[PDB]
């Protein structure tokens, strides 16, 4: 349906319901994941300049944590999903901000430090939805 | 799939995180809804008869409440797009009748204010349905 301020802010709502629950609940599996170094180089490498490197980091990132939970229909139900996902993130101009926001994370998650990364990850996220549904009122 | 142990467990894991997620959220507007009278009284019926008939609405009628207070669209058509699996894991809850029962607390905590032990309710209530499905998909 139409890709209106609701639709991006449902989008937001879930993503917030799936991925905190997965980092909340499989912390010490995502903070020891060999991916998430991997992951880590990707948003250091990355000058400002390179979208293509921070739109799969992003997806890289997010997608480690629901895969983390080992939960297939979790895990199929993001897939499911993703491509409106991907829709909204279109439309997130800052994404070099974005990126930023995920090195704290995953420093955050590397340093112990859980609660600090679920609080980083939500913030993330309506910081997304914020600039998301600004950009869209231009148009 | 197959319905073995993994696919229970992770049923209602699916379950915790969405209702959970629904409840902790929209708590307030759960607790003043009609329907969660309406359903109160579903569930001071079956405590007088046990008839599952009646068990299985209500139970569908209270999980999917918190579901749809959100006012999410895609939070309520992915619980939908998962219940007939949620349906057929309830199918092995034999002892149903202590379902009723913690729906009966879990209605109440919430009317009476109680966000924590509501939620620590209805998780247990999940742990629970979880444990007997399970127990019971183990003896056929």
């Amino acid at each position: 349906g139409a890709m209106d301020e609701k639709f991006i802010r449902e989008t937001i709502e879930t993503r917030i319901m799936m991925e905190v629950f997965c980092l909340e609940n499989y912390f010490d599996k995502i903070a020891g994941s060999e991916e998430l170094l991997e992951i880590k180089g990707e948003i250091d490498d990355v000058e400002k300049s390179a979208r293509e490197i921070f739109d799969d980091s992003d997806e890289r990132l997010h997608k480690l944590f629901i895969r983390a939970s080992g939960n297939e229909l979790i895990i199929s139900l993001y897939e499911k999903i993703w491509d409106r996902i991907d829709l909204v993130r279109h439309l997130n101009e800052r994404y070099v901000v974005s990126n930023r926001e995920h090195k704290e994370l995953i420093e955050r998650i590397i340093s112990g430090d859980k609660e600090g990364a679920i609080e980083k990850l939500k913030e993330h996220l309506k910081n997304v939805e914020a600039e998301t549904i600004k950009n869209l009122y231009t148009y």
